[PDB]
């Protein structure tokens, strides 16, 4: 029963590699977001669209759940950089979608030293002119 | 005095904006934009043309640095160039983490430019 095909086959896309990142991306498209809300470190924070900071793997899950739901995500590219502390920044472009309309996005991502995700947000991009 | 930055675009419009604003030379800046290109401002209306957008900049743009860290850059169907960069605004002590946004075009001009303030804070 368990002994078989796994879920969120991580498949390199959007030009990144970053193990965390490609895991966010995986989970969030099968909608395993109790899955997604550990890959935060303990004190991670999710920015939502036009929403305040939510704190932590149990009530990013519980937010994922209300209101993450019917949204897939497209990642297109990618490029993470690590910085002097010890960290990585990661940014990735493509499109957040239902089955039938979706926005241009800007995912941004920093990553402890031991690649969880201390916060995350997402910002608009309009279409050109 | 101009000196270029480092980041994931290799853009000469982009390196060039960063590297104008940094020294100061705001009328070299403004002449990167299109006839009609616009200049949003943090929170400000948009700023039309590289005239207006030049006075702007010697106005309400002294003293500050860009520091940009890295970028992406997607380019469409009609010849368009959409550039995101993520870095910090800063003064020579202090800053704050912003994401510039522009939008180029076919003559690689700046057609658009805005800037998002990032989260700097842990609650």
């Amino acid at each position: 029963a368990a002994e078989s095909l796994p879920n969120i086959q991580i498949k390199s896309i959007a030009g990144i590699t970053e193990p965390t990142i490609l895991q966010y991306f995986a989970t969030l498209n099968a909608g395993e977001f109790a899955a997604t809300a550990a890959l935060f470190a303990v004190d991670g924070v999710m920015y939502p669209p036009f929403e305040s900071g939510i704190v932590g793997p149990d009530a990013i899950a519980a937010y994922l759940q209300q209101e993450a739901q019917g949204i897939k995500a497209e990642p297109q590219q990618g490029l993470a950089e690590t910085s002097e502390d010890g960290h990585t920044q990661v940014q990735v472009s493509g499109k957040a979608q239902t089955s039938w309309f979706g926005v241009n996005v800007l995912w941004l991502f920093t990553l402890n030293q031991e690649k969880q995700i201390i916060h995350t947000q997402i910002k608009l991009l309009a279409s050109p002119q």
